[PDB]
């Protein structure tokens, strides 16, 4: 069966967007890198608030436009989100298999 989904994640340098990868992996459920235009599921890290938070914008102004499909991941615990992503977050998660799968499932039923 072809059930994969479409998700994206943002590039980022530290080690725990590695770490991330990996659990993904073991999760089982099949997904595919689709562009930022069509994606149905953006997995965005808050890791890289304090580096790139120029680059997210963008990511963030195109999901406006496409189900503002952006979902924001708790850092590793370095430091603590802002409220300006609560405001334009459609759901937000943290290290957790169940979470990230209320999320996921989520994107599904669009009514």
């Amino acid at each position: 069966v072809t059930a994969e989904i479409r998700l994206y994640i943002t590039e980022g340098e530290v080690e725990d967007y590695r770490v991330f990868l990996e659990r993904l992996e073991q999760s089982g459920l099949e997904w595919r890198p689709a562009t930022p235009e069509d994606a149905d599921a953006v997995i965005v890290l808050a890791g890289l608030w304090g580096t790139r938070r120029d680059e997210i914008l963008g990511a963030v102004d195109l999901a406006r436009k496409s189900s503002k499909p952006i979902i924001t991941v708790r850092p590793y615990g370095l430091e603590n989100v802002p409220p300006e992503l609560e405001a334009v977050s459609s759901e937000v998660v943290g290290w957790n298999p169940h979470c990230i799968r209320d999320a996921l499932e989520d994107a599904l039923d669009v009514i």
